[PDB]
DNA sequence: GCCTTGCCGGGTAAGTTCCGGCGCG
DNA sequence: CGCGCCGGAACTTACCCGGCAAGGC
């Protein structure tokens, strides 16, 4: 179902970029499974991310609630759900097998979470070099030149720099086809 | 002349894992 | 009894930001 794979990919990019997949073991022997996306902007979390997550949930017949917790520095979209946790964890394990629909959606996701949002330059930051190397090939096989290097020597944070040469192709094909490549 | 890109410190917006509670068969 | 949802919240740091300078045509 192409539908959901795409939105799943996009959300997985947000999770990986701005959240987490958590398997907690409480004393009990209780457990919990969390799919998490955090972000400072209440409006982005309630009006764009939560509707997408809701759709996905409704469609996978997941009965958990979309929690939205107001932490001090951050809003936290949280779904407590074993089904949804593995849905994403398994999808992450098979990330190399993504198809062109998902890759674009995954990159858009990853970018909205981890990207340069001024769009003056096109940069994506992450400590997981392997993840970036994967995004790099998808970008290469899509006509978008890019390089990876260590940007933050202090915290081991790599950057994937997208060439301003392929600027338009990137913004127009991957971020959003209604977004103008060269910002104010 | 203009553009692109690697560097690198600032400091915040993310991330991670505790807790106490309740529900399910 | 043995697990899985809920609602938080403390605590840590991984991003992002943005200026600078080398270098490419
Ligand atoms: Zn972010």
């Amino acid at each position: 179902n192409e539908n959901v794979s795409g939105i799943s990919a996009y959300l997985l990019g947000l999770i990986i970029g701005d959240g987490g997949l958590y398997k907690l073991k409480y004393k009990g022997n209780r457990s919990e499974y969390r799919v998490v996306i955090t972000q400072k902007s209440e409006n982005l979390i309630k009006q764009h991310i939560a509707p997408l997550m809701q759709f996905l949930i409704d469609e996978l017949n997941v009965k958990s609630k979309i929690q939205i917790v107001k932490g001090d520095t951050r809003y936290e979209l949280r779904v407590s759900s074993k089904k949804l946790y593995y849905y994403f964890a398994n999808m992450l394990e098979r990330i190399r097998l993504f198809n062109m629909r998902e890759q674009i959606a995954f990159i858009k996701g990853l970018y909205v979470a981890e990207g340069d949002k001024t769009l003056k330059r096109l940069r994506i930051w992450n400590k997981n070099k392997a993840l970036l190397e994967i995004v790099s090939r998808w970008l290469n096989n899509l006509g978008v030149r890019n390089t990876i290097h260590l940007d933050d020597h202090r915290h081991g944070v790599y950057v994937l720099n997208i060439s301003l040469r392929d600027r338009i192709k990137f913004v127009h094909t991957i971020l959003s086809s209604h977004l103008n490549p060269l910002p104010p």
